[PDB]
């Protein structure tokens, strides 16, 4: 009975003084303009959105009919929490109005209390807000000069336009390999003045750097409660969600709290004609009876998968473009209608899945760089999952989830030989000992460092060669307008590699 | 012991080559074991203290030395996460184990109120709590380290590399106060630091309900107090009749069973009834103190030298509790405040709405450091020590994270505190609402308005220039002249 996808995707959304560009987006779904009331003098926008499901709860205006509107791609987790502290009225419909009302209580500071993923931009007479949720987890961009404000949740589609007229603004990181695109940083509400187009922004949330010592048995039990509550707040309430699932503790642990939450579950692993965790995942399948799909793709598939990659991260780095490779196979390769997918991606980074020793100042040190330069990877941008049309969320990088994983002590997160040891404990009770105490998881190359190596890069110069060959697929398809599948990725990883 | 070990020091680490503090109290140099090659230092304490457990040593990695100002409040926390089972003798012993443990990462975990320094082998760590309650001061040059818990030590020397994460101390050169919430480790050979923060205030709201917003902050001031109170010594608070310092002095009552308090007034105003209430109400040995105007405006040199701050409103703030610290009779005690309250609560926000308390919490938070408001030398210049419960770790931490709602509520100021402590406090205190000397000194010397609080900045730095940059005790200089040159030069 309740929408299972979020009103809205993304957007492309306009303020400008004067004038009246069709937006371009990875993401997959309707192209829906919103209304424009004040003509010149209020927000223009684009919502990409699920089909047959009218965009509504994405776009909210004021009650006293004035010159303010709010558009918001995403959705919102802590509802009842900020419903609580909204007066008499009326009931938000959609996160778009649940916005808005809290920004008639608190003004920017609004976004302080927001715990989600989404994306949003307000118009209020000529000022205009643009705000990311605590992790940046929905990327925004924007283009922002005297008179005009242009903002979107894909870099691509505001570099679609000839010479963008974006200039430098506090705390905005301009994009690489881009001509007037800049990046909103995580975590922040940009306040700009329209006329004159400069801006102050405002950081809503940032990573903790101190660290809490909680009686051991508690830590645990707060972590399994956390976990419960970001994936129960990211289920729809009469829909059975997909969780991605893998062998190991991250993803196991989500569709343990995930099959609590919808009283069943389903779940897809994705394989390739080398490796394949099926016989761990099954594992937990059985546990949980879930209705489980199993998909093997060819490694050349795999690979194939570099330009959609980059195409719809729109991330430069080479280490995130691999991780992501095999999710944008799998959920390219889903079948039937449009999901609600749940991962167990990011659980690592808090917690320092990477650490191999007992030793912890390395653990904490790492995780402290971690936490200090994720912005900007956009490794769990929706648009990964939706250029197939499918929404997925990450309960690990929830706020509260992550604020405690951050804050516990090193040794809660290496113990008795084990990574992840806290959240290894806090689902003992749920799954498999197996499952529970496997090790995450030798002279194993990844199939894009294979992919290199086989055509002859010398090992000492792969890494960069894979900087190179991503490089150019992203000033292709994010700065040249072409379509992954226009791109002749043998071709561009052989020139890199002739010029290696 | 019911003062910490070590109110400051001064100390170096170089090849092979006394201090004058503010700071009350005596001195000690500790022993110096590798020679030339070891950490040197004099410690200041309170002569009924043993300055021993201010030191730790061991040979864990390399040859290393501890010397730490101050105290930890979460020692059992922190006993909890370490090994085996001989416990630490003080506070930089348990330090020295963090450090084994987590290396650096050792101070991300600590909720105190101290400085410390550590060399281990030729490898230097400066490091402060989260707040940088306790100053620090450094002056880092290739082959030779100094810090200080006073700057004046280390104005009074020639050589000292500029430290980029590290804020230059007002006209000293050379000089740097180490950041609040950090951890600068140095490389004794090549002068090279490295700063890490280890806490940073909360940018975040969380929403509470209100019974679980008031149970929750009680529940985190009874335990910060308690943490400051020392089994079987009853403490004193300074009380005045609002419900920051009412606050503290119910908790500090329930954790000593017994309590000591003090409320200090001028001939201009002072609020001994509103405290009063409370004295009865808690039943505790009460002293009432009046000072002269003429006496407050006289601290103007004391305060700038002990707080070795060049910010105007922060001296003028300090002027009535350095007067307060150095008219207590007695023997020298530990002393609780309700000082910090307003910030992470918007005591100061007088309206209903909420977005402009938000905007001055967020800036009053990003801002605080290096004004140097709570330092424990205003007190211990008068050889009492002063600690402050609104500002611990953890309590800090959750008021500033409380949703602006929960601060000004039923249209009243810091509303979740004064909920929390209802049942402890008489009605007229919790429900009373929270509502210049310098100046009137200032235009009696001629200067107009938009003159008056530049002229003030003028005097405070000419003070801090003669106490802290020259070296001249307070005691010895003219504040009437200070006034009467700075006048006629605007
Ligand atoms: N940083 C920033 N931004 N700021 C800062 C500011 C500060 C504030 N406050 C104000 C000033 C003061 O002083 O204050 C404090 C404390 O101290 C003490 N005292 C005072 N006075 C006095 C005392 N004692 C005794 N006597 C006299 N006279 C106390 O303890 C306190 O606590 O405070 P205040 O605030 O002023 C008062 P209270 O008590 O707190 O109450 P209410 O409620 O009215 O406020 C801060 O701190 O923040
Ligand atoms: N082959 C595959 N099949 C199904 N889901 C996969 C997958 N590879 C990755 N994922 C999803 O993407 C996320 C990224 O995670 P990874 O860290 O690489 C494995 P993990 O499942 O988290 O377990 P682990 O980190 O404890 O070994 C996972 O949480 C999982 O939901
Ligand atoms: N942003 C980072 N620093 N890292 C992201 C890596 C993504 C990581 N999965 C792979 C396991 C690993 O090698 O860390 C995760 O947290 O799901
Ligand atoms: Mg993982
Ligand atoms: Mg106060």
């Amino acid at each position: 009975g309740a929408p299972v996808l979020p009103a809205a995707f993304g957007f492309l959304a306009s303020a400008r003084t004067g004038g009246g560009p069709g937006p371009v987006f990875a993401t997959r779904g309707s192209h829906t303009d919103i209304d424009t009331p004040q003509g010149e003098r209020s927000l223009a926008a684009t919502l990409v959105h699920a089909p047959s499901v009218a965009p509504d709860r994405a776009v909210a205006r004021s009650l006293t009919g004035a010159p303010t509107t709010a558009v918001l791609a995403g959705e919102i987790y802590n509802r009842d929490e900020l419903l609580s502290v909204l007066p008499a009225g009326p009931a938000p419909e959609g996160d778009a109005e649940l916005v808005l009302r809290l920004l008639e209580r608190y003004d920017l500071h609004a976004f302080r209390l927001v715990n989600g993923r989404f994306a949003t931009v307000v118009r209020t007479g000529d000022r205009v807000l643009l705000a990311t949720d605590h992790a940046g987890s929905v990327p925004l961009y924007t283009c922002v000069a005297p008179g005009e404000v242009r903002a979107s949740t894909e870099a691509k589609a505001l570099a679609a336009h000839r010479d963008p007229k974006g200039f430098p603004l506090a705390d905005a990181r301009r994009v690489a390999g881009l001509t007037g695109v800049y990046q909103v940083p995580a975590g922040a509400v940009m306040d700009i003045d329209l006329g004159s187009g400069t801006a102050v922004t405002h950081r809503t949330w940032t990573p903790g750097l101190s660290r809490r010592i909680l009686p051991e048995g508690e830590a645990v039990a707060a972590v399994r409660a956390a976990l419960e509550k970001a994936v129960a707040q990211r289920v729809t309430p009469g829909d059975t969600p997909l969780v991605v699932l893998s062998g190991g503790i991250d993803s196991s642990g989500v569709a343990a709290c995930a099959h609590r939450a919808a009283g069943e579950l389903d779940t897809v692993s994705m394989g390739t004609d080398t490796s394949n965790e099926f016989r761990e995942a099954r594992a937990v399948v059985d546990h949980l009876r879930t209705r489980h799909r199993e998909i093997t793709i060819p490694t050349t598939e795999l690979l194939a998968q570099l330009p959609y990659a980059v195409w719809a991260s729109e991330s430069v780095d080479p280490d995130i473009i691999e991780y992501l490779l095999p999710l944008t196979a799998l959920y390219r390769a889903l079948d039937g209608p449009e999901r609600r997918i749940l991962t167990g991606y990011g659980a690592d980074i808090p917690l320092g899945g990477m650490h191999r020793e007992d030793r912890l100042p390395a653990l904490d040190t790492v995780l402290a760089h971690d936490m200090a330069t994720f912005d900007g990877l956009n490794e769990m941008s929706p648009v990964l999952s939706t250029l197939a049309g499918h929404w997925t969320t990450h309960p690990y990088w929830d706020r509260e989830v992550l604020d405690l994983l951050v804050s516990l002590e090193a040794g809660l997160k290496r113990r008795h030989g084990r990574d992840k040891w806290v959240l290894r404990a806090a689902m003992a009770d749920a799954l498999p000992a197996e499952t529970v105490n496997r090790p995450k998881l030798s002279g194993t190359t990844s199939s894009f460092s294979r992919l290199l190596l086989d055509h002859g890069v010398a090992e000492d110069r792969v890494h960069e060669a894979k900087r190179q060959v991503v490089r150019e697929l992203f000033d292709l398809t994010v700065g040249g307008g072409r379509h992954p599948s226009e791109v002749d990725t043998d071709d561009v990883v052989r020139s890199v590699a002739d010029r290696t």
